[PDB]
């Protein structure tokens, strides 16, 4: 069923996160982990203090698709175990921020052409696929678009309710 997701996702906030490929939504998932740019690693450190859970939404860039939606489970940090993500042409591992852990909710991908009808408002309420990495996801429109995707039956959502 759709309650302990509800529960999850009650007062969360929304962002959504671009990744240029898809190994590293696959070293996301396997490792429970996501490192973003500097701007945006402010941003995510802000929400995280701010409200009860903070979800970030993936999309592979040209995908069509979203890959699946995790909660943040800390705040950045560096010096921890190295990852070998893949960046785009003409960015070092350098100009990363910090690391954040994550807790996976749904693993699952929700094609575009399914939240057709959703816009976010805080991108001008264009279609929430639009938007650049980092874009806050309105409150609605994030939780709409969240129990759009097919139910992810290999997780239980017992122990993120603990952490929060
Ligand atoms: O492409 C990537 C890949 C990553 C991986 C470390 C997880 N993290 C990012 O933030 N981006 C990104 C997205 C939009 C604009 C510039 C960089």
């Amino acid at each position: 069923g759709t309650s302990k997701l509800k529960y999850v996702l009650q007062d969360a906030r929304f962002f959504l996160i671009k990744s240029n490929n898809h190994e590293n939504v696959s070293l996301a998932k396997a490792k429970g982990v996501w490192s973003t740019l500097p701007v945006n690693e402010k941003k995510l450190n802000l929400a995280f203090r701010s409200a009860r859970s903070v979800i970030l939404i993936f999309s592979v860039r040209e995908s069509g698709k979203f890959q699946g939606f995790a909660r943040l489970s800390s705040e950045s940090h560096h010096g921890g175990s190295p990852i070998h993500w893949v960046l785009p042409a003409g960015m070092s591992a350098k100009m990363l921020g910090g690391v954040f852990k994550i807790d996976w909710i749904c693993r699952r991908e929700l094609p575009f052409t399914k939240s057709a009808h959703l816009t976010n408002p805080w991108n001008e309420h264009k279609p929430v696929k639009i938007g650049r990495d980092g874009q806050e996801i309105e409150l609605e429109c994030g939780t709409q678009l969240c129990l759009l995707f097919p139910p992810d039956e290999s997780i239980d959502l017992y122990q993120v309710i603990h952490k929060m």
